[PDB]
């Protein structure tokens, strides 16, 4: 669920507020449109398409879905007791907040005007 994804960011990316994440370019957050404005942007279309595969399994329903996982001395795990709807989300959660840590923030990018920049 978001609340875990949240958290997922805090572990990975403890010198950013997660909020930080929550609004920037055409995919983070509320967007999923256009054309990802850089490399961040993009772990978050990727993110958003992962979330939207997942919404086929039957009642599966990713920003809700609590999922078992553990964040502990730098390792984000998915955990086994997860089914296929729970994995999934899990995962889609996981290689995002990887994505995150790994992408250039540009302070430019963040609450950009999703009407006119990304249709
Ligand atoms: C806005 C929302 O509900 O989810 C998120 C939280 C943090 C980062 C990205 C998103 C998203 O939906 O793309
Ligand atoms: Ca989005």
């Amino acid at each position: 669920n978001l609340y875990q994804f949240k958290n997922m960011i805090q572990c990975t990316v403890p010198s950013r507020s997660w909020q930080d994440f929550a609004d920037y370019g055409c995919y983070c957050g509320k967007g999923g449109s256009g054309t990802p404005v850089d490399d961040l942007d993009r772990c978050c279309q990727v993110h958003d398409n992962c979330y939207n595969e997942a919404e086929n399994i039957s009642g599966c329903r990713p920003y809700f879905k609590t999922y078992s996982y553990e964040c502990t001395q730098g390792t984000l795990t998915c955990k086994g007791d997860n089914n296929a709807c729970a994995a999934s989300v899990c995962d889609c959660d996981r290689l995002a907040a990887i994505c995150f840590a790994g992408a250039p923030y540009n302070d430019a990018n963040y609450n950009i005007d999703l009407k006119a920049r990304c249709n």
